[PDB]
Parts: C-alpha cells; structure tokens; sequence
C-alpha cells in the first residue's frame, strides 16, 4: 500500500518532465475559465482536475491506494474528452499523455 503511492509520484514526475512537455503543458495548472473565455466549462465539467491538484493530493494523504490516484488522473483526461470537440488539439495532446500514464501505471 505504501510502496504503490511512492511509484505514483514517479509517474507524475515523468509526466511533468521536459520529454513529454510538448503535449503535457495544458494539464500542468487548473483550467483557466476567465483567461481562455470558457463560460460553459463549470456547467459541463462538474469535477475539474489537473496535474498540480493530483500532486497536492498525493503530497498530503488523499489517496489510500494507487486506484484512487488513477481515478483522479483518468478524471483529468475524461474532462478533456467531454468538454472539448473530438477534433481539438488538446484532445490529441490528452491521448498522447494518457498513452504515457497507462503504460507506466500498468507496470505496477
Ligand atoms: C480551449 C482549450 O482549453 C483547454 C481545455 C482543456 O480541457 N484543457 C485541459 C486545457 C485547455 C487549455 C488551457 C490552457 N491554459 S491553462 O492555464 O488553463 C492550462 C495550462 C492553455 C491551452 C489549453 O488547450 C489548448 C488550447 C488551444 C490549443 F491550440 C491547444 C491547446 F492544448
């Protein structure tokens, strides 16, 4: 249980690294509704998620097991697929970052 949570920090650190930075940058900080002009984001997305919030929740003790961590990382991607159109640039970036997460998260 304790060993799994330490590995979860390693997955988040890889996602934050310069290697994946080209498609991981719109997921670093929370979705800015006022700056981008996304008036209906809070209406459609009920539970918003970002890499900084997952990092903060992990830095504390919000997740009991790795499954709770995974559910939050998958929520971040699910929010991107629900709100944005299927042909948007951020959707393709979410798929590439999910490919990185799913590969490392499965190997534990
Ligand atoms: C209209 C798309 O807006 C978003 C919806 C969404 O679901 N996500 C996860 C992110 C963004 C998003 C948020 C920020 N700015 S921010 O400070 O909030 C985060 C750094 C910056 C870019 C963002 O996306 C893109 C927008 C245009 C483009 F050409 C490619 C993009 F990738």
């Amino acid at each position: 249980h304790m060993e799994q949570l330490k590995c979860c920090s390693g997955i988040l650190k890889e996602m934050f690294a310069k290697k994946h930075a080209a498609y991981a940058w719109p997921f670093y900080k929370p979705v800015d509704v006022e700056a981008l002009g996304l008036h209906d984001y809070c209406d459609i997305i009920k539970h918003p998620m970002d890499m900084s919030t997952i990092k903060s929740k992990l830095e504390a003790r919000e997740y009991r097991d790795a499954q709770e961590f995974g559910a939050d990382v998958r929520l971040m991607f699910s929010n991107c697929y629900k709100y944005n159109p299927p042909d948007h640039e951020v959707v393709a970036m979410a798929r590439k970052l999910q490919d990185v997460f799913e590969m490392r998260f499965a190997k534990m």
